[PDB]
C-alpha cells in the first residue's frame, strides 16, 4: 500500500464510523485506519519529495500522523466500552487534521 | 463569565494574534482563549438547555473543549520557543475546531 491507497483506506473508514450502528462496529474501522495512518506517516508526499529526508516539513508531516493516530487511539477508548455515540463524535475530529495536513502537504 | 462573553474572547484572541509580531502579545492571546475556553466548558449552550447534563449533546460539547484546549497548548508551546509565525499558524488552524462545535451546537 502506497500513501494514496492509505489515504483512501482513511476517507472510505471514515464513512463506516459515521454509518456505524454499534461501537464494535466503530473499532473495526478504527483499527483499520490506525494501521493505513502509521504506513502513510512513512512515506514522502510529492509535494515535499524534493527536500530533505530529516527536513522540518518532513517531520512535521510525520508528526501529523501522529496526532491523528493519538485521536483514533482516543476514540478506540470509546468504542471499546461500547459508547457507539460518543466514540462517533471523537471520530469526527479526525476531519480537522485530515484538513490541515492537507492544506500544507496535499 | 456566560458562554457568548468567553466567545468574544476567543473570536477578538484570534485576530489579536493575526495581527501580532512578537511571541509576547501572541502568548498573552493565547493564554487568554485557554482560560475563555476552559470557562466555557462549564456552560450549556441554548440548543442544549433542556437536555440532561449528562447527554450525549453535553458531552460532545464539553469534550469539544477539551479539543480546543489542547490545541491551544500546542500553539502556546510554539510561541514558547520564539516561532511566531508558527505559532500564529496553529492559532489560525484552531478555526476549524471552532467550526466543528459551531456546525452542532451554535
Ligand atoms: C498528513 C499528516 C495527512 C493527514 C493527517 C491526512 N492526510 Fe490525506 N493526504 C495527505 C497527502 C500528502 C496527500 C497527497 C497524496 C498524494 O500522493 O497526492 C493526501 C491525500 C488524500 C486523499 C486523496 C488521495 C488520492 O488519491 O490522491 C484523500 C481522500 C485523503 N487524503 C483523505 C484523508 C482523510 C479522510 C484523512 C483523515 C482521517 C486524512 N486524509 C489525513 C496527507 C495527510
Ligand atoms: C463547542 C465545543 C465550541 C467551541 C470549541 C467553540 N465555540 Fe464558539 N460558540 C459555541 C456556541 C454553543 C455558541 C453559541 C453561544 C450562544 O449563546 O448562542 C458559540 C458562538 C460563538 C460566537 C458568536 C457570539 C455571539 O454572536 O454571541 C463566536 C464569535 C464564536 N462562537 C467564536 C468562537 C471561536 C473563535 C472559537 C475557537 C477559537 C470557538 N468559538 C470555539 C460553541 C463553541
Ligand atoms: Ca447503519
Ligand atoms: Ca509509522
Ligand atoms: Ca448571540
Ligand atoms: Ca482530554
Ligand atoms: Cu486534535
Amino acid at each position: 500500500a502506497d500513501l494514496e491507497d492509505n489515504m483512501e483506506t482513511l476517507n472510505d473508514n471514515l464513512k463506516v464510523i459515521e454509518k456505524a450502528d454499534n461501537a464494535a462496529q466503530v473499532k473495526d474501522a478504527l483499527t483499520k485506519m490506525r494501521a493505513a495512518a502509521l504506513d502513510a506517516q512513512k512515506a514522502t508526499p510529492p509535494k515535499l519529495e524534493d527536500k530533505s529526508p530529516d527536513s522540518p516539513e518532513m517531520w512535521h508531516f510525520r508528526h501529523g500522523f501522529d496526532h491523528l493516530v493519538g485521536h483514533i487511539d482516543d476514540a478506540l477508548k470509546l468504542a471499546n466500552e461500547g459508547k457507539v455515540k460518543e466514540a462517533q463524535a471523537a471520530a469526527e475530529q479526525l476531519k480537522c487534521h485530515c484538513n490541515h495536513c492537507h492544506q500544507h502537504y496535499r
